[PDB]
């Protein structure tokens, strides 16, 4: 797998700051999510696993965050400076596995507000961290450290299943949605594509997969975020908010709830 030329120069200062940072405890960093996997659009981030051995002290932690500010901008902001995603995990937690595997910080430009003001997320248990390691298994770089392949190992398929469906849960009400419409909407098409297939594909590649499986009410809800994802049509998600929870509805009644495995 190859890194995408246009993105190089900014993993590299990436690497080289988490590097500093961690040190001695560092373990491996790996590239994953849609810049090596396909469907890297405008806005997409750059997805960073960083693998230590001792958890992060509060100096780290603090000189992390704030540095990784500098490397980072908001989605959408600049062509060439791209917004990161950095999760930190203890290799503790993944070999031998812990479940629900904990992560111990998780660095993002919609936390911006409040790391600019010295508020950070703590260690906190995250479910979908099965899943990004089920995904970097498959499709990932290492920057620093082994290849993912010798350095974990998958997951149970009954806690991959846990992991695919925890978020079903989340959405339920109006406002567990609002704000994230077409993203909830793409997810929910992943998810039902690797409960149904056993893989993983890119936000793009399960819509078209799932629409023309879908009653038209709900592939017309499907299309919109699609198109608006894609960049083709921003929507009045305020308008569409009931239609949103009608396919979150129908979504939590219809997808899998077995493999029909990874
Ligand atoms: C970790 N990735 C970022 C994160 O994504 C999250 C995103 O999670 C969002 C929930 O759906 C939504 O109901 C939730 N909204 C509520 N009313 N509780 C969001 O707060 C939540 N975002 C968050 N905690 N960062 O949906 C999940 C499927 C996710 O992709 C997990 O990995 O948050 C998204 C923005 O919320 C960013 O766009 C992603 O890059
Ligand atoms: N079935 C699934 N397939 C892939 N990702 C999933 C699935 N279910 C939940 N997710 C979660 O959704 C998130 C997707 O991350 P992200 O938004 O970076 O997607 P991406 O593939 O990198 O596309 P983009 O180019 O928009 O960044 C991850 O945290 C991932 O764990
Ligand atoms: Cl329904
Ligand atoms: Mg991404
Ligand atoms: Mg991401």
């Amino acid at each position: 797998l190859s890194i995408p030329p246009s993105i190089q120069c900014q993993t590299e200062a990436a690497c080289r700051l988490i590097t500093r940072v961690t040190g001695d405890t560092l373990r491996a960093i790996h590239l994953y999510g849609s810049a090596v996997a396909g469907g890297l659009k405008p806005n997409s981030d750059i997805d960073l696993l960083v693998t230590i051995c001792q958890p992060l002290t509060e100096a780290q932690r603090a000189t992390l965050m704030q540095e990784l500010l500098a490397l980072s901008s908001p989605p959408g902001a600049s062509a060439e400076k791209r917004a990161l995603e950095v999760t930190v995990v203890l290799y503790s937690q993944l070999v031998p596995w812990c479940f629900p595997p904990s992560r111990e910080m998780q660095f993002g430009e919609w936390l911006r507000e409040d790391i600019c003001q010295g508020i950070y997320e703590p260690a906190q248990q995250d479910w979908d961290m099965v899943l990004l390691i089920t995904q970097i298994l498959e499709t990932s770089i290492p920057l620093k450290g082994e290849r993912a392949e010798r350095l974990f190992t998958p997951a149970p398929a009954a806690q991959l299943l846990k992991a695919l469906r925890y978020p079903l849960d989340l959405w339920q009400s109006t406002a567990d949605v609002q704000g994230d419409e077409y993203h909830i909407v793409l997810t929910l098409a992943r998810i039902w594509y690797t409960l149904s297939t056993g893989r993983f594909t890119s936000k793009d590649a399960a819509a078209d997969w799932l629409l023309p499986q879908l009653p038209e009410d709900y592939a017309a809800t499907l299309r919109a975020a699609q198109r608006e994802y894609l960049g083709l049509e921003q929507q009045d998600w305020h308008i569409l908010l009931p239609a949103v929870v009608r396919f979150v509805d129908f979504a939590k009644a219809h997808i899998p709830t077995q493999f029909t495995h990874h």
